[PDB]
């Protein structure tokens, strides 16, 4: 689908077994999400960002399924202030911008 | 122009006869600048992000030339780690996000 700009590009995302609204976000290089559980093994990370940096945990190989699409990649959680759907996930898809 | 999300959306940017990179950012609502002098009165402002929030000063009715293509909006000037076009900027030359 094409994707206009004048409202948030909120997607509806299916990431173990529960819904999520996420945000398509090109200036983020990895997928971060609010606080659930995942399978596998993890690594804590720290990642930077507007305003400073927050500890996460650093999760791989994750499934997430996205407006009808299927993807698997890297997936952090933590205290994000909206899950975003960084550029790690963004290229399986396809997914580009349009000018 | 196509632009693929395998290496950062970065474009070159003209502003108030200044040169600078910057991240086409579906995430950003605003467009924001590191330190810069903008002709005018500004006034301060809080902006949120993942990692907690900065002040910046306010700017109304900017020039922005990107990559050819002219737009007119506000632009925040504070310490980002990177220049982010955000939303108030990318619907002007029709961005779209496409997958
Ligand atoms: C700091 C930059 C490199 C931009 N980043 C993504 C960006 O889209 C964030 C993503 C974002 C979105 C909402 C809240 C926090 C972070 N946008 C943002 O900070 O927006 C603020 C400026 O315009 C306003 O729009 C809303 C928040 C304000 S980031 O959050 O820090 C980031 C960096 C690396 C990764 N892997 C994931 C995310």
């Amino acid at each position: 689908p094409q994707i206009t700009l004048w409202k948030r590009p909120l997607v509806t995302v299916k990431i173990e077994g529960q819904l999520k609204e996420a945000l398509l976000d090109t200036g983020a290089d990895d997928t971060i999400f609010e606080e659930m559980n995942l399978p596998g093994r993890w690594k804590p990370i720290i990642i930077g960002g507007i305003g400073g940096f927050i500890k996460v945990r650093q999760y791989d190989q994750i499934l997430i399924e996205i407006c009808g699409h299927k993807v698997i990649g890297t997936v952090l959680v933590g205290p994000t202030p909206f899950n975003v759907i960084g550029r790690n996930l963004l290229t399986q898809i396809g997914c580009t911008l349009n000018f």
